[PDB]
RNA sequence: CUGACUGGGGCCUGUAGAGCACUGAUAGGGCUAGGGGGCCCACCAGCCUACCAAACCCUGUCAAACUCCGAAGGGUCCCAG
RNA sequence: AAGUCUGGGCUAAGUGGUAAAGGAUGUGGCGCCGCGAAGACAGCCAGGAGGUGGCUUAGAAGCAGCCAUCCUUUAAAGAG
RNA sequence: CCUAAGGUAGCGAAAUUCCUUGUCGGGUAAGUUCCGACCUGCACGAAAAGCGUAACGACCGGAGCGCUGUCUCGGCGAGGG
RNA sequence: CGCCUCCUAAAAGGUAACGGAGGCGCCCAAAGGUCCCCUCAGGCGGGACGGAAAUCCGCCGGAGAGCGCAAGGGUAGAAGG
RNA sequence: CGAUCAACGGAUAAAAGUUACCCCGGGGAUAACAGGCUGAUCUCCCCCGAGCGUCCACAGCGGCGGGGAGGUUUGGCACCUCGAUGUCGGCUCGUCGCAUCCUGGGGCUGAAGAAGGUCCCAAGGGUUGGGCUGUUCGCCCAUUAAAGCGGCACGCGAGCUG
RNA sequence: AGCGCCGGCCAACUCCGUGCCAGCAGCCGCGGUAAUACGGAGGGCGCGAGCGUUACCCGGAUUCACUGGGCGUAAAGGGC
RNA sequence: UGAAACUCAAAGGAAUUGACGGGGGCCCGCACAAGCGGUGGAGCAUGUGGUUUAAUUCGAAGCAACGCGAAGAACCUUACCAGGCCUUGACAUGCUAGGGAACCCGGGUGAAAGCCUGGGGUGCCCCGCGAGGGGAGCCCUAGCACAGGUGCUGCAUGGC
RNA sequence: GGCGACACACGUGCUACAAUGCCCACUACAAAGCGAUGCCACCCGGCAACGGGGAGCUAAUCGCAAAAAGGUGGGCCCAGUUCGGAUUGGGGUCUGCAACCCGACCCCAUGAAGCCGGAAUCGCUAGUAAUCGCGGAUCAGCCAUGCCGCGGUGAAUACG
RNA sequence: CCGAGGGUAGGGCCCGUGACUGGGGCGAAGUCGUAACAAGGUAGCUGUACCGGAAGGUGCGGCUGGAU
RNA sequence: GUAAAAUGCUAAU
RNA sequence: GGCGCGUUAACAAAGCGGUUAUGUAGCGGAUUGCAAAUCCGUCUAGUCCGGUUCGACUCCGGAACGCGCCUCCA
C-alpha cells in the first residue's frame, strides 16, 4: 500500500478560473515537494486553463514510500484570496479538490479452462446434408459465474471454439474491468465528493498567510514555503495525531 | 556371337559413416572489445564486477541446401566366359 | 496326413493365446562388495541421558518453522 | 484527411441484428417464440418510397376463455375390409 | 504455368509432390579481340585535417577479395586491376 | 523487323458472366451421408512429485514434463456403394456396453453423530412431469432414491411423423 | 420557580469563544479573525406554575373590495 | 376552454440622478495627422519575472510596479541563512538584596561576541585630629515590575 | 555568507554599429555648484592611476577647472577598419581594520557581438526636439551608463 | 311474487403503481457560442411557415413598445 | 434610401 | 484461414534511394485592462527483426498490430 508508487488526480472546484489556477499552484506545491523526497513525478494527463492554469492534473510519485505521505492530501483543498480574475479587490472563496490513488496493476487475463465448459451440437440453419450432421456449433459456458458464449459461425468447431473463447475473455475482462472502476469511482467521492466550500481539508487563506489542516488543528504560518512545497510538517503533524487514532482502551 | 549376367583391368562419383578445415548453429570454461551496473569523479581519469557479452582459445557437440575426409556399391570402356 | 519322438533348461501366468511409461520381497541364473563367533542379521533384553533448548515463538521447550548441529560420567545417549 | 456529397425526417435486435436466447419491462409456476422499450442499425431509411392507418384476409405470429380421445391412457361398440 | 541456381536425388545420367530456398524477361562500344604490365580481402603498428572505414608507409597474409545482377561450379601459374 | 502468342510447343485476326427453370452423356476415376483405415482433435485413465492443504507431498489436490486406452466430437485419407447405401429432430419399439446417476457391498477421510468428499466392487432393476425453441444440446419450474453417459448405418421413414 | 426573549419589526447589551466552520432563521437577512444576529457567561427585557413551540380558524388582508378594488403603459376590454 | 405539483421573495409600472453606447451635436489634449530623433535586433549597466539557493530579506504589479522604496549593500548597512554567545536583556524608567561602587590602565580566552581574571581612586554633609560609619551622581551581581520585535493585518488606522 | 546566483523572459537605460566619422597636437566660449581629518594651487618622483612635497582659501579673494561640442593643422581611405570596447591574462594604484565571493581607477596584451535592427513601438511643437560637456546631493571607495540640476550649440513640421 | 346476497358477462369513473420516455423548477463553478438590453454592432417585438448543435435565422404580413 | 471588421470577463457590501 | 492495403512527430495526413512536407497544436514574442481572434518567429519524425545498396522512413523478405474483402456446393 504506502509503498508502491502513488498518482494523485488534482482538479479543479467552485470558483471558475481560479479554482483552476490555485490547482496550479497545488500542483507545483507536491511537485516541488517530490524532490524534497527523492521521488519521481511523471505527468500523465493535464488539462492547461489558458490563463496559465490547470482544470485537471494527473501526475504519478514513483518512488518507495508515496502513498505513505500523500494519502493525506486526497480530499478538498479552499483557497480564500484576492484572486487575480478579480478586479474589486474582493475575497473570493475558492476549492480544489485532490484525489490520491495507488498504481495498481496491469495485470492480464487468462481462462482457467477447468472451470469452463464447452458445449458441442448440431448447427441451426442451412447447410444441407452437412449441417445436419456435422456438430459444427460451440457453446462455452463459463461455470463460476453462468454466462455463456454461442458460436457456429462457420463450419469448423475448432475455429467457432475460439472465436467463442475469445469473446468469453473478452466479455469476462468487461465485467473485471467495470467494478475497477466502479471501486476507482466510489474512491474519489469518499476523497473529492461534491467539492464544495464546505468538506474542506486545508484552507489556504493569503491574507493571513496561514495554512489549517481543520481536521485536526495544526495552523503553519510559511503560506509561501508551505505552497513552494514545505508541506513536511503539516504531514508530520497528521502523522502524530494518525496514531492517536489508534489509542485503545 | 555381338546379349542378359559373370571374371580381371583401368577411369568417373561425393551418398552411408564420420568430421568441424570452410558456411552456419552450439553448452560451458578461459581470455578479453563495447556496452549494463559500478565507489565515484567532469577539472582529467581510474578501480571494481557471482552483470548482458564481440572476437580469439580450450573442452563438448549439431547440419538436406556445411565438408579437411569418405566407403560399400554404381556407371562406362577394354579383353575373356 | 505325419513323433503324445529323444536329450538339457525355463514358465505356473492358460503367460503362451494382442499394448506403454512406470510399479513390485513373482521366479530362476550370473555377478560386486559388505557384516559375521574382533558373535553377525532378525527378534527379545536394556541404556538411549544430560547444561535443556540457541531462533520461532505468552508452550512450540529431546518429537512446527530457523544457525551451525558444542560438549560429560562413557561401551554408546544425536541441544534429536 | 478524403469525397461528387457524406443518411435528414421518421423508424430500429425489425419478413432486416452476425455476436444473440443482446439488456430491461410485461405475460407464465417456468417464455430461444410474443408484446412494450432501449440503440455500437454486422447489414433501416424516404415513389425497387419512409412512417402510420379504420375496414377487409381460408395469409403468418403470440395470449386467453369456452369445449374436447389431442393427450395422461386407453376401453368398448357399429358397419366396409 | 516458360527459363536459370542449390537441395530433395539413394557418390554416373535421369528422377516426383500445391516439398525446402532463391533468381531471369537484362545488360556492356567495352564489361569485346590481342599484346604488355600488375595482384587481393583482412589483422597490427605508424601518419595534418581524417573518424571503425577516404588517401599514404611498413610487417604478416594462398585466397576467405574480385569476377555487372541469383546460386553453384570455377578462378591470382587469372577468368581479377 | 513486328509476339507478357508469359496458359511462355504458341486453338481464332477477333470473346465475359449466370442458371434454385434446367437438360443429356459419364464417374463411387471425385465431394456432401453412413461405414472403413487413421486417432492430430475429442473423451477417459495413468507416470513424475514442484507446490497446496495452520501442521503434513499423496484426506482432498498435482507446477513443469512423461506414457496410454477408447473410437461418442471435429478432422485426415478417398477403399465398397453416384444403372441411388433417403438425410436433422420427434414418435414408437427396444437391446447392449460400463468410464455407475440411483439402489446393494466396501477401503481411505482433514470420518464424533447426521450428512458429505474420494477411490474400489457391482450392469439386477430403476432412472418423473412440465415452460421455451424444429431443435439435438441447453436453460428454467415442480418433484425425485436418482433425474447417468455412450454403442446399435450419430439404432429404428418397405414402422409413423415431416 | 421556572420559561421565553435582547440585529430591525420589537421591550431588552456587553465580554470571551468561534472564524461562510459550528450554527441561528417568521420575513429582511446573520457567520469568511474585534458577531449587540452563532455557542457560553454577566447584565438586561417579558410573563409567571407556568413559559415556549408545532398544527389549524378569524384578523391584520379595501389581498374576492355589499360595506369596501380595479382593467391606456403595473395582472386585467372579448379581433369585429 | 384551461389547471395542479414543485419553486422563487420577488416578478412589475412610471419617473430621478448617474454611468455607459461599435447614439448625436459642439469643443480640446503631441490624440492622430505633419515632421525630427529614437526603442524592438547587438554588448554592457540597472530593476523585475522565473529557476536555483542553507538564505538568494521585504515592499512595489496594466496605464498609475519594473535606473521604483534604495539621494551610494565587501564589514556596517541588514530586515535573510549558518554557526557560537545573550537572559530585566542594546535602551527606558521606577521596586528592592549584597555591595558600596564611580571611571580608568592590563591578563587570558575565543573568529569576535562573550565568559573567567587584576589593579588603583567617588563628590554631599556630618561624629569629624577617631577607627572610619552612614545619606549621596553613577557602577556591579540576587531578584523586580517591566523592556524588545523590519513578526502579522495599508481590508481596523493617522499622517505622507 | 547571502542580498551581486543563470537554462531563460520583460521594462528602464549607456555604448555602439562610421567619413556630417575616428584620431592626434595645438587655440578657444559657459553656467550652476562645491570645498577646514575639506578643496586643493604650484613643484618634483612615477607612462599612468598616484605619491612626496607644499602655498592659498574659514573662502565673487584660494581651488576644484579640463568645460565639451567648437576652431586651425596634420593624419586613418571605406575594410568588423585608426569603426566598436566587450571578454580574458598579467602588472599595479587607492579607499578601507579588512577587497575571495564583491569595489573602483591605471598600464600592458587581448579586440567580441554589432553593417542601423521582424511583428511592433516611445518622445518631442522653440531655444523645443537632437547633440555636448559641467555640477550637485548620498558618499570611506564605489559597480552613477541612474536621479536632480546647469549652461553650450540648435532644427523640421502642424493641411487639417 | 318480491327479495339480502351469491354467481356470470360487459361497461363507466377514481386512485396507486410501471421498463422507458417528455419537458419543467432548482444549483456561489462546467462546455459551446453571444440572441436580447446602446441603432447591442443585421432596429426590436409579433402570428405563422420552413430550417439549423444551441441561443436563433430567414420568408410573408402586422406593431412602435424603434432610431437618428 | 441614410447610417457598423471584431466574441467573451464565473464566484464574498 | 485466404487475398489486398497500411504503421511517419502532439494529433491528422503527404512526397521521396541521398533534402526543413503541409494544417492545427505546443513553445518565445508582439497586440490587448485581460483573454480569444490576429500578427512576427519557432519546434519534436518514420513498429520490431533480417536482407539489398556506397547510402533505406523510402526497396525486398518475415513478425506484430489496424483497415478492407472473401470463407461458397452439400
Ligand atoms: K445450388
Ligand atoms: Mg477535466
Ligand atoms: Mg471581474
Ligand atoms: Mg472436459
Ligand atoms: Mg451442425
Ligand atoms: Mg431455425
Ligand atoms: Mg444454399
Ligand atoms: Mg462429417
Ligand atoms: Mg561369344
Ligand atoms: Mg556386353
Ligand atoms: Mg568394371
Ligand atoms: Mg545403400
Ligand atoms: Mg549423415
Ligand atoms: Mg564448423
Ligand atoms: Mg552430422
Ligand atoms: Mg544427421
Ligand atoms: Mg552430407
Ligand atoms: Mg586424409
Ligand atoms: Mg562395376
Ligand atoms: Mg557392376
Ligand atoms: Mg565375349
Ligand atoms: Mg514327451
Ligand atoms: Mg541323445
Ligand atoms: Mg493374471
Ligand atoms: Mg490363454
Ligand atoms: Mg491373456
Ligand atoms: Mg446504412
Ligand atoms: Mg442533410
Ligand atoms: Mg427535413
Ligand atoms: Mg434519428
Ligand atoms: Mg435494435
Ligand atoms: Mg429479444
Ligand atoms: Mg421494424
Ligand atoms: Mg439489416
Ligand atoms: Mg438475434
Ligand atoms: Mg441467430
Ligand atoms: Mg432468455
Ligand atoms: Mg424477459
Ligand atoms: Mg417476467
Ligand atoms: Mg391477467
Ligand atoms: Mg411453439
Ligand atoms: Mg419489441
Ligand atoms: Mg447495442
Ligand atoms: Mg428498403
Ligand atoms: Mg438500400
Ligand atoms: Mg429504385
Ligand atoms: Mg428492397
Ligand atoms: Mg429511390
Ligand atoms: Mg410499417
Ligand atoms: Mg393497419
Ligand atoms: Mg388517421
Ligand atoms: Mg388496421
Ligand atoms: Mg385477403
Ligand atoms: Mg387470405
Ligand atoms: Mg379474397
Ligand atoms: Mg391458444
Ligand atoms: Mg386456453
Ligand atoms: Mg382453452
Ligand atoms: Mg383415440
Ligand atoms: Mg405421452
Ligand atoms: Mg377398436
Ligand atoms: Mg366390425
Ligand atoms: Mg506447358
Ligand atoms: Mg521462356
Ligand atoms: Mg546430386
Ligand atoms: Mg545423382
Ligand atoms: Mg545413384
Ligand atoms: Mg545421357
Ligand atoms: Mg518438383
Ligand atoms: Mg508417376
Ligand atoms: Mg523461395
Ligand atoms: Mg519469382
Ligand atoms: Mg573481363
Ligand atoms: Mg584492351
Ligand atoms: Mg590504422
Ligand atoms: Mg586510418
Ligand atoms: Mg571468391
Ligand atoms: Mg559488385
Ligand atoms: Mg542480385
Ligand atoms: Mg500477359
Ligand atoms: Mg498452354
Ligand atoms: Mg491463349
Ligand atoms: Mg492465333
Ligand atoms: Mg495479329
Ligand atoms: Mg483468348
Ligand atoms: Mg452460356
Ligand atoms: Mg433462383
Ligand atoms: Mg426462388
Ligand atoms: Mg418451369
Ligand atoms: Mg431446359
Ligand atoms: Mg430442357
Ligand atoms: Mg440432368
Ligand atoms: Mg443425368
Ligand atoms: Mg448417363
Ligand atoms: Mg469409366
Ligand atoms: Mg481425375
Ligand atoms: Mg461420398
Ligand atoms: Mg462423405
Ligand atoms: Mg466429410
Ligand atoms: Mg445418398
Ligand atoms: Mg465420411
Ligand atoms: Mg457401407
Ligand atoms: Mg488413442
Ligand atoms: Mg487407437
Ligand atoms: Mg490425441
Ligand atoms: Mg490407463
Ligand atoms: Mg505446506
Ligand atoms: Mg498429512
Ligand atoms: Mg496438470
Ligand atoms: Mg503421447
Ligand atoms: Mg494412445
Ligand atoms: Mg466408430
Ligand atoms: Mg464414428
Ligand atoms: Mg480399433
Ligand atoms: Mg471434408
Ligand atoms: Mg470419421
Ligand atoms: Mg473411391
Ligand atoms: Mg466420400
Ligand atoms: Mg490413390
Ligand atoms: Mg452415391
Ligand atoms: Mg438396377
Ligand atoms: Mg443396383
Ligand atoms: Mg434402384
Ligand atoms: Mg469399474
Ligand atoms: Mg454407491
Ligand atoms: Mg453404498
Ligand atoms: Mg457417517
Ligand atoms: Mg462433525
Ligand atoms: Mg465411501
Ligand atoms: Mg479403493
Ligand atoms: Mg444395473
Ligand atoms: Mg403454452
Ligand atoms: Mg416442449
Ligand atoms: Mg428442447
Ligand atoms: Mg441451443
Ligand atoms: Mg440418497
Ligand atoms: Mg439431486
Ligand atoms: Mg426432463
Ligand atoms: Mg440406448
Ligand atoms: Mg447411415
Ligand atoms: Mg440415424
Ligand atoms: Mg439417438
Ligand atoms: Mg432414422
Ligand atoms: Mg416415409
Ligand atoms: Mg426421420
Ligand atoms: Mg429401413
Ligand atoms: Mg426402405
Ligand atoms: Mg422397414
Ligand atoms: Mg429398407
Ligand atoms: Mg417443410
Ligand atoms: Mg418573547
Ligand atoms: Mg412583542
Ligand atoms: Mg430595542
Ligand atoms: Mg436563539
Ligand atoms: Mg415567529
Ligand atoms: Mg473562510
Ligand atoms: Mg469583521
Ligand atoms: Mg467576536
Ligand atoms: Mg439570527
Ligand atoms: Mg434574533
Ligand atoms: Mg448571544
Ligand atoms: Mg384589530
Ligand atoms: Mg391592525
Ligand atoms: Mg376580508
Ligand atoms: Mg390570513
Ligand atoms: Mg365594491
Ligand atoms: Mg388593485
Ligand atoms: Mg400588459
Ligand atoms: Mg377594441
Ligand atoms: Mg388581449
Ligand atoms: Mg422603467
Ligand atoms: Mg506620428
Ligand atoms: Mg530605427
Ligand atoms: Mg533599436
Ligand atoms: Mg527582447
Ligand atoms: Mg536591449
Ligand atoms: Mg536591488
Ligand atoms: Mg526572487
Ligand atoms: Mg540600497
Ligand atoms: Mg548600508
Ligand atoms: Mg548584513
Ligand atoms: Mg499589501
Ligand atoms: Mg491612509
Ligand atoms: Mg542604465
Ligand atoms: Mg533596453
Ligand atoms: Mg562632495
Ligand atoms: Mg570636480
Ligand atoms: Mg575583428
Ligand atoms: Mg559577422
Ligand atoms: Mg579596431
Ligand atoms: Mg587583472
Ligand atoms: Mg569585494
Ligand atoms: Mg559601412
Ligand atoms: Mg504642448
Ligand atoms: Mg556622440
Ligand atoms: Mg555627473
Ligand atoms: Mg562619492
Ligand atoms: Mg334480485
Ligand atoms: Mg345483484
Ligand atoms: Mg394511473
Ligand atoms: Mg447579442
Ligand atoms: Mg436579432
Ligand atoms: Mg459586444
Ligand atoms: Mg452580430
Ligand atoms: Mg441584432
Ligand atoms: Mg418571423
Ligand atoms: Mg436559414
Ligand atoms: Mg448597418
Ligand atoms: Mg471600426
Ligand atoms: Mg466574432
Ligand atoms: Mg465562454
Ligand atoms: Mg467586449
Ligand atoms: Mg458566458
Ligand atoms: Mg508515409
Ligand atoms: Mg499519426
Ligand atoms: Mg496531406
Ligand atoms: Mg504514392
Ligand atoms: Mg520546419
Ligand atoms: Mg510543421
Ligand atoms: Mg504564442
Ligand atoms: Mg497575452
Ligand atoms: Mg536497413
Ligand atoms: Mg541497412
Ligand atoms: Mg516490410
Ligand atoms: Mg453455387
Amino acid at each position: 500500500m504506502d509503498e508502491r508508487d502513488a498518482i494523485v488526480e488534482i482538479r479543479a472546484g467552485t470558483g471558475g478560473e481560479e479554482a483552476a489556477l490555485f490547482a496550479r499552484d497545488l500542483f507545483n506545491m507536491y511537485l516541488r515537494f517530490a524532490e524534497e523526497m527523492g521521488f519521481e513525478t511523471e505527468v500523465l494527463d493535464s488539462h492547461p486553463t489558458d490563463l496559465g492554469g490547470f482544470s485537471k492534473v494527473v501526475f504519478e510519485v514513483r518512488g518507495p514510500g508515496a502513498y505513505g505521505t500523500f494519502k493525506y492530501e486526497s480530499g478538498v483543498h479552499r483557497v480564500q484570496r484576492v484572486p487575480v480574475t478579480e478586479t474589486q479587490g474582493r475575497i473570493h472563496t475558492s476549492t480544489a479538490t485532490v484525489a490520491v490513488l495507488p498504481k495498481a496493476e496491469e495485470e492480464d487475463f487468462a481462462l482457467n479452462m477447468d472451470e469452463i465448459r464447452i458445449d458441442v451440437m448440431r448447427a441451426s440453419g442451412p447447410g444441407g446434408q452437412g449441417v445436419n450432421t456435422t456438430d459444427s456449433a460451440v457453446r462455452v459456458v463459463h461455470l463460476p459465474t453462468g454466462i455463456m458464449v454461442t458460436c457456429q459461425d462457420s463450419r469448423s468447431q475448432i475455429k467457432n471454439r475460439e472465436k467463442a473463447l475469445m469473446i468469453l475473455r473478452s466479455r469476462l475482462l468487461e465485467m473485471k474491468r467495470a467494478e475497477e472502476a466502479e471501486r476507482l469511482r466510489k474512491t474519489r467521492l469518499a476523497q473529492i465528493g461534491t467539492g464544495e466550500r464546505s468538506e474542506k481539508i486545508r484552507t489556504y487563506n493569503f491574507p493571513q498567510s496561514r495554512v489549517t489542516d481543520h481536521r485536526i488543528g495544526f495552523t503553519t504560518h510559511d503560506l509561501e514555503g508551505v505552497l513552494s512545497g514545505h508541506l513536511t510538517p503539516i504531514l508530520e503533524a497528521l502523522k502524530r495525531a494518525d496514531q492517536e487514532r489508534q489509542l485503545a482502551a
